[PDB]
Parts: structure tokens; sequence; C-alpha cells
């Protein structure tokens, strides 16, 4: 944009927007089973809410503000955050693709308050969209995840998974963030190895391990934990891993990550001339976050009960709540970066590189981010625990 | 004249390079970069070819492999040049001779029609190192400045009959330039345990490529011109290419190559090289020329004492700049992970006009 209330700007927004982000990637990594793949966007989750968050009230809004973290921005009133998210916005939607595939869907002659819709429109860049879910729920799933697979260019189909819509559904939330990126220094096709991958427990498995010997911010922390940032094309966009002393599980990794010490670690990085080792990895994570959320004390959006949601109206049947919260995510990372594999093969010449160089060899589970580094905002969160093919 | 006792011509001539190379590289290290122009050496001395005679004709038709295409090389080596000679390649050639011999009237007339050559009268016989330095300075013109040094210091004495000269100088632009912006300065540690500063050079575009056996890397960088061309040879992550190659080899390497999207990365550099050709010549055949009871030179008024060659070559964003000469001195005292190969082409002719060996670029 660039030009009911409970209680720079974007460095605030960011850090609460972090904070949630670890915290939801925390319980959602204590739910799972430690050989399986993670990969969601925090900022598509927190985003989509705080946009649903202007047509709450009363308690409904008060642990919206919560729950996301929001009200960590001191002395900020909730309509204070659309504002700041104005800005964060602006920025972030300017060869780095972020596409926003974000919707709140809903009907049974549900009208959306004027200025829901236009500051939706306006700092969300949302439309709220009247579905017929009454008398033909299958062509509004279809609907929907037709429109979802045209904004992630075909990427990211099935966001509404069957069932979970029917004649019953009042409004559902559905949210993503697409990303399509070429790498800074790509790799070059002729040395992608078979190597053996170590999983969390026990097998070894071949992953292609993709090589590389360049210069990239490194460091190697705590415990032998090994920090690295590879830059996408335009400085603006980097991936993170996190790869631990093999001793050490990143199970605990995970544990131990405040949103604090994951930016300490940022700080003791340096450009040092290193050799990289890394595999070509998939990961594809989808899920409702309703469940997750409710844990989380996000109850009252979700109960016909108790949502004090002010911005919808329908005729005479108000009990407006909130039916269910999708969220996708797909990386596909190899050699060029998160794009087409095209054969870019590559010759560097009359380079003699000192021996003692560091190495990186993930070729066991690791953690990986994609951080936007002028806003310092997490895009995307995950754990290659097991690339095998 | 005396003693007779266009693609053949290349042939011959790329082959003597690659075994002029080899007896070259067997003599130096491999920590050493090298560079030289074949063809600078194979005009000067089948321009030293005309006043030779009887077992002396023999031997340089023989090493410099015109024995594979007498009289009729020199109109062959004019026809090449004239095929040759017209973005910037260009060569000159002149002789300097002593001021008071009479030189034979028919040797002047076919070195000025065939290789452009001038006899130019200096006074070896009294004033030697004037005349030295002004051939030196003939040379640093036709050179644009590059080839300054090429006749040593005490090469010349009194004695000196005739010095020939030959001289090549190639300037030009790539077809896709590397923009500078995006140059890298880096370390290169050498092998001389040290740490030199480097600084590299980062471009993406298609480029005939070839990982060929042994996984080495093979790229052909062309010039605007799409004539003149630079072939780099990289081992799979060194010397053996170098025992291996044959002209053979290098066409069937190139004619093996893919048009395909690369990424490159080469360092700015500039690199200069001279050297005495004695040795390696006499050792590869040419042993009457430079020893005085078996020269049989009549055709000029004598031995070759000694040969001197030097070369320069310069790698930058924008192009590359080359230059080299080989003075053959008549009868003057005789004295005197890393490395890739660059070889500078001339595609139709299959003329290999630039060769060499890169190692350090600080």
């Amino acid at each position: 944009i660039c030009t009911c209330i409970y209680r720079r700007r974007v460095w605030e927004l960011s850090k609460a927007n972090s904070r949630f982000a670890t915290t939801f990637y925390q319980h959602l990594a204590d739910s799972k089973n430690d050989n399986d793949n993670i990969f969601l966007s925090p900022l598509s989750i927190s985003t989509a809410f705080a946009m649903t968050k202007l047509g709450a009230c009363n308690d409904t809004l008060q642990q919206l503000m919560e729950v996301f973290k929001f009200d960590t921005i001191s002395e900020k009133t909730s309509d204070q955050i659309h504002f700041f998210f104005a800005k964060l916005n602006c920025r972030l939607y300017r060869s780095s693709k972020l596409v926003s595939a974000n919707r709140l869907f809903g009907d049974k002659s549900l009208t959306f308050n004027e200025t829901y819709q236009d500051i939706s429109e306006l700092v969300y860049g949302a439309k709220l969209q009247p579905l017929d879910f009454k008398e033909n729920a299958e062509q509004s799933r279809a609907a929907i995840n037709k429109w979802v697979s045209n904004k992630t260019e075909g990427r990211i189909t099935d966001v509404i998974p069957s069932e979970a819509i029917n004649e019953l559904t009042v409004l559902v939330l559905v949210n993503t963030i697409y990303f399509k990126g070429l790498w800074k220094s790509k790799f070059s096709p002729e040395n992608t190895r078979k190597e053996l991958f170590y999983k969390a427990d026990g097998e070894s498995c071949s992953a292609s391990m993709m090589y590389q010997e360049g210069k990239f911010r490194y460091r190697r922390v705590a415990e032998g934990t090994q920090v690295l940032e590879l830059p996408f094309k335009g400085d603006d966009i980097t991936m993170v891993l996190i790869l631990p002393k093999p001793e050490k599980s990143l199970a605990k990794v995970e544990k131990e990550l405040t949103p604090e010490v994951l930016q300490e670690w940022l700080d003791e990085l340096e450009e040092m001339m290193l050799v990289v080792h890394m595999p070509r990895f998939r990961i594809e994570d989808g899920f409702s976050l309703k469940e997750q959320l409710q844990d989380m004390g996000l109850v009252d959006l979700f109960s016909p009960e108790k949502s004090k949601l002010p911005g919808i109206v329908a005729e005479g049947r108000d009990d407006l709540y909130v039916s269910d919260a999708f969220h996708k995510a797909f990386l596909e990372v190899n050699e060029e970066g998160s794009e087409a594999a095209a054969s870019t093969a590559v010759v560097i010449a009359g380079r003699s590189l000192n021996p003692n160089r560091v190495t990186f060899k993930a070729n066991r589970p690791f953690l990986v981010f994609i951080r936007e580094v002028p806003l310092n905002t997490i895009i995307f969160m995950g754990r290659v625990a097991n690339p095998c093919v």
C-alpha cells in the first residue's frame, strides 16, 4: 500500500511473526515421528489470520491477538497491526517470485461488512468470496482448488481435500505462499552423485547429493551445529540450513530453538570459502490448521457457541464461525534453485583452493528456513528428515 | 631458389605446434604457466629456410613438418597467410642484415614477395648494440607495445650477419562480454604454499561445451568475428592431456562439442613468456642449423646461432590481446586444481596461432 480493539513497525511485526513461527513449528514437530519431512509457511498462516482478525470482536479478537503473538507489539492496538501488515506486505510483494494465495470463502447468504471487504482488499489483497456451499458443495470445493492451482502455477492442487466441505460449511479459510527462485551459486548437474543419507533412526538410503565449493556465510556454533546461508539470485532471499554434530539429534535442536538463539546464530555467520554437499529434495505438506491452533488457545473462532464475528452477517441465523482453515506448501529444491531444472553446467577455471577448507555435508536430517533478509521475515520452515528416493 | 632438397600446411604446422609444446613442456615444471605462438616460430623458420641447403634444408623441412605436405611450401605459406591476416589479426616480417655485406638479390626478392620481409641495413659490424636496440624497437611498434625485449643483450655481436624477425598480434572482443560488476576477487592458494589474490569473472550463456573422457571439461569461447576462438582445456580436478595432445585428439574433442548453457568462471589475468628456441628445436631434429661446421646456408649473402621467442596474453572482461615474435639471429654468440590449457585458434583454416598453459593468475 506504501502510502473492537485489543490493547520500525516492520521490524516489530517480523519479530512477533518469528516467535509464533518457532512455537507453531515446535508444536507441529512435537506432534510427529522424527523421520517425517516438514514444510510450512508461517507467514501465510500469520497473515491469513491477521486478515481474518479484521472481522472478529470481543473475546475472539482478544485471543487471535494472543495466539499469533501480535500482542508482543507493545503500545499498539489491534488496528495498528493491519497498518504494519500493510507495510510489510508492500515490501514483500514488490528472480524471486512470491505469490500469495489467500482467501476466505463462504455462503449461505453471508454478507461481509463493507469495511471488512475493503481493508482485506487493500491491506491483504484478499477477496472475501461468496461461494455456494449450500446447494453445490462439490463445485465449491473444485472451484477453490482450481483458484489455488492457478495462483501457484500448477503446483498445490488438493488444498481442500474432499470431505472437509459439504452443505453445512459456513466460512472456510485457505492460504499459501508460492516461491519460485534461482540459486545465486548454481550447482552443476555433472556433480550430483548418489550418496548415503543416514536417517533419524537407522536406515541408510540413497539421495542424489549435490556438490559445490563456493563462498557462503557459515559458522559452526555450540555443540557443533553448523549454520549455513545459501542465497537466491538477488540477495534479499536466502535459504538457511542447520545441521547438528551427528551425536546430537536434530530433535534436540528443535526443542531448544528460541527465535532469539536463531538470531544469535545468524549474527555469528561469516562469508567463508567452503565445500557444500546437500541432497536435492521435494517436500510437500498440507493440513487443516484447526486442531493445532485450537490446542494453542484459538478456541472461540471455531466454536458456533463462542465466535464473536461482527464482520460477517447472515440473514437471521447468526452463529457464524470459521468452519475450517487449510494450508499447503510445496518445495522442490535442486541444483538450479526452486524452479525448473535446466541443464546449466558450470565450468570454473583457474582456482586452486586451500586444503583445510571447511566441509558441510548435510547427509543426515537438517532444518531448513527461507528467510527474507531486509525484512527479516521467515517465509518458510521445515525439516528434511528423509530425502531418499 | 638454391637447392630444393593450404590446409595441408595448416596440419603440418599444427603437428609441429603440439610437438614443440611437449618438448617445451617437459623442460618446464607444471607450476609454470607457459605461452607461445607456434605460428610465429614456424613463420620465422620457414623464412630462414630460403637460405639453407643440402642437409640443413632437409632438417628444417623435417621438424617443422613441411615434409608432410620444397620451394612450393613458400607459395603455400603466403596463400595461408593471405587467407589469415585481414578482429585484429596481423603479422609483420623483416630481415635486418649488415650494412656492408651484399645480400643475394633473389633471396631478398623471394623474402619480400612471399613474406613481406624487407631487408633493412644495420651496423652489426661496428655498432652492434644500437642495432639490436633498433630491432626490438621495430617489434614493439608492430606488437602495439607488448613484446618489447625480444633480443636479449649479448646475442648480437660484431659478427652478426642477419636477424630474421616475425611478428603476430591479435586483439579480439568476446562474442559474450563478461560484465565487470560481478567480477570477484579471491585467494588462489598456490602450491608454493601461499595465498596470492586472483580476480575471477562470472557469466552465464550458451557456449560449446563437452566434458570428454576422464571428465575433462573442454570449453570454446568465441570472439566477435566468430572465426577466432579461445578453447580452454580443464582437467577433472593434469600433465596427462599435454603428454597425450596430438592434432588428432584436439580435433576429436573439438568435433564432439555441443552448444549448451553454462556458468563460466575464468580469471582476469595477463601472462608473458619468452625463451630461447635452441635446444628443443635441435633435439627435435634440427641440429645442423645451429652448429657452425654443419649449417649449409648458401642462399643469403653461415650458421644460425640462437633463436629467441617471446609472447604475451591478457584475458579480461571485454576480450583478449596477444602478441609474439621469433627472432632468428644468424652469426651472433649463443646465450641463455591450478593450471589449464588455452588455445586461441582460427577455425576455418584450423590455425593454432597462440597456445599456452595458464597456472598463476594473480
